[PDB]
């Protein structure tokens, strides 16, 4: 997985 | 996965 | 997926 | 699935 | 301007 | 402007 | 101006 | 200007 | 995983 | 200006 923002 | 976002 | 965009 | 869009 | 997507 | 999608 | 996805 | 996502 | 942003 | 990802 990759995210790009905040949790 | 891929998320360009926030959770 | 890919998400484009906050949950 | 591709999501462009919030939830 | 907001934009979901890739340019 | 508000663009859901790809350019 | 908010972008989510890749230039 | 917020960007989540790779230039 | 790569996550950019705060958890 | 905020960003998320890489250059």
């Amino acid at each position: 997985m990759i995210h790009f923002g905040n949790d």
